[PDB]
This record gives structure tokens, C-alpha cells and sequence, in this order.
């Protein structure tokens, strides 16, 4: 069963998931100099005004916020996409400290944190679908800094205590994911997969250039999440990001000079 620890960690997951040494594997650094500014790119659309949240749950790995997507109630379009991608579930990735846990770098800089908004693409169906294809998902990838609180954050620090270990879950309707977006839009753009198992290269990413703050409090009620089970002995759920992946023949581009 793969984790983040020394003896199931990143490392070693090429040997369930081979395409871990793939020719398209994420999270990348990103670094802002050989990024090439395409002015073809377009703005990102991002719908999210119609968002229906369902549950919040601990999958042993991260956790996440779920969202009815058996209609186009909390959309991604335009950027570098072709068609309509439905929001399935937000989740996070964060670290021991606030000098990791992101998954992405920029400049080989790293983030305390880093929020993904999982969104899969609607000419597939359903997700399970849309994975066993390259341009099946995008996610939006958003880097958190501590420093200020996120108000819009809070209401999901607040729940966190209720869903400890690993299959806990609770209700979590009427939360709105705008409260978690940065002011600008501006985005790099990359063909990548998963950050984690099953490592499927079905994704295209977009990386907001422009962090969020949150506090110190926020981001270390993360931290009190437990990988384990109840019962089990307790291993805090923290560093729960797979580092950056070999580049090779990408390119990645930047929607902003
Ligand atoms: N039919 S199926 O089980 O392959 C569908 C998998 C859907 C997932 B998988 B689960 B669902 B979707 B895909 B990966 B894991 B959970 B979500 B993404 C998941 C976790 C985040 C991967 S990341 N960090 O690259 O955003
Ligand atoms: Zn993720």
C-alpha cells in the first residue's frame, strides 16, 4: 500500500505504477525564465458559481472536497483547454514545515502547501473514462503561503477535527471553492498526469502564478490529519507531496509576459 514514508514512498511506486518513469510525469519545476509566454493562450474560465459541494473526506492520502458533477454546475474552460471540464473534489498537499509541501516548484522555490481543483473533461463521461485518456483531466493547481488567514479557507479547517483518520467522513454542503481562488488568473500550462497512483498521464495542468495566503493556525490544523486509521499508531499527515518529476520533451508555457 503506497504512502509518502521511507519504505512506500515516491520512490518507490515505479514498481506498481511503472509509468511513474514516464515521458510526462508531475509535478515539474517550473522555472520562469525558460518558460515561453503564448500569446494564443486564453484566459482561464473558471464557473464556479453553481457549485454544489457533497462530503469531505480523509482517503488516507490527503483530504478532499467532493462535488456533485453529474451536470455542468462548477466548470473549467478556456485557457489552454478544448471543452468543458466538470469540478469533482478539491484536495490539498502540505508539509512538516512551511518550507515544503508543494508539489510544484517555481525557480526551485517551495510552497508551504498547494491546492488542486480536479476537474475532469465532459466529452468522456465520467472520470473513471476520462483518466484512460491525455487530455481526460485538468487541474488547477494553486500554491498557498502562511502568512494572513484565508476566510474562505476556514470553514474547512474547522471540520478537519471530525475527519482525523483514514475513511472518516462528514457533510460538507454549500461550501464555495471561490473563496479559495487568488485575485489574478495568470497560469503556467504543462501536459502532465496524477501526482499520485495510479501516476495516469491524462492531465493537463494550470498552476496559478499568484499563491494565497493562509495563517499559521489554518496549516497547522493540516498537520493534526493522521495518514493511519483510528486505532491505529498515529503517523501525523504531513508531507503528502511527491517531488518534482523529470521535464524532458515538455514545454511549458505561460499565459502572462
Ligand atoms: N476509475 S478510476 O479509479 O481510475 C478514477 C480515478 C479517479 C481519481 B485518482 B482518484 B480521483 B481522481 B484521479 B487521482 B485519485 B483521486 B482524484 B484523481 C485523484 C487524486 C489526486 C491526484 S492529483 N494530486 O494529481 O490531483
Ligand atoms: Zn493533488
Amino acid at each position: 500500500h503506497w504512502g509518502y514514508g521511507k519504505h512506500n514512498g515516491p520512490e518507490h511506486w515505479h514498481k506498481d505504477f511503472p509509468i511513474a518513469k514516464g515521458e510526462r510525469q508531475s509535478p515539474v519545476d517550473i522555472d520562469t525564465h525558460t518558460a515561453k509566454y503564448d500569446p494564443s493562450l486564453k484566459p482561464l474560465s473558471v464557473s464556479y458559481d453553481q457549485a454544489t459541494s457533497l462530503r469531505i473526506l480523509n482517503n488516507g492520502h490527503s483530504f478532499q472536497v467532493t462535488f456533485d458533477d453529474s451536470q455542468d454546475k462548477a466548470v473549467l474552460k478556456g485557457g489552454p483547454l478544448d471543452g468543458t471540464y466538470r469540478l469533482l473534489q478539491f484536495h490539498f498537499h502540505w508539509g512538516s514545515l512551511d518550507g515544503q509541501g508543494s508539489e510544484h516548484t517555481v525557480d526551485k522555490k517551495k510552497y508551504a502547501a498547494e491546492l488542486h481543483l480536479v476537474h475532469w473533461n465532459t466529452k468522456y463521461g465520467d472520470v473513471g473514462k476520462a483518466v484512460q485518456q491525455p487530455d481526460g483531466l485538468a487541474v488547477l493547481g494553486i500554491f498557498l503561503k502562511v502568512g494572513s488567514a484565508k476566510p474562505g479557507l476556514q470553514k474547512v479547517v474547522d471540520v478537519l477535527d471530525s475527519i482525523k483518520t483514514e475513511g472518516k467522513s462528514a457533510d460538507f454542503t454549500n461550501f464555495d471553492p471561490r473563496g479559495l481562488l487568488p485575485e489574478s488568473l495568470d497560469y503556467w500550462t504543462y501536459p502532465g498526469s496524477l501526482t499520485t497512483p495510479p501516476l495516469a498521464e491524462c492531465v493537463t495542468w494550470i498552476v496559478l502564478k499568484e499563491p494565497i495566503s493562509v495563517s499559521s493556525e489554518q496549516v497547522l490544523k493540516f498537520r493534526k490529519l493522521n495518514f493511519n486509521g483510528e486505532g491505529e499508531p498515529e503517523e501525523l499527515m504531513v508531507d503528502n507531496w511527491r517531488p518534482a518529476q523529470p521535464l524532458k520533451n515538455r514545454q511549458i508555457k505561460a499565459s502572462f509576459k
